[PDB]
């Protein structure tokens, strides 16, 4: 229902940093209301967090991006 480390469609964020530049929120901002923040990727790097309940089909991949 929500994204954990992904903020872009089928692509993931290389490394979300401080949201001071609203970089992570900026990606979630495109929705026009969706809200997201930058957390940790999990192992190494950073991950973007986005909250909302689109029509459906939130995450279709283990979170790994090309």
């Amino acid at each position: 229902a929500r994204d954990a480390y992904i903020a872009k469609p089928h692509n993931c964020v290389y490394e979300c940093f401080d949201a001071f530049s609203s970089y992570c929120n900026g990606v979630c901002t495109k929705n026009g209301a969706k809200s997201g923040y930058c957390q940790i990727l999990g192992t190494y790097g950073n991950g973007c967090w986005c909250i909302a309940l689109p029509d459906n089909v939130p995450i279709r991949i283990p979170g790994k991006c090309h």
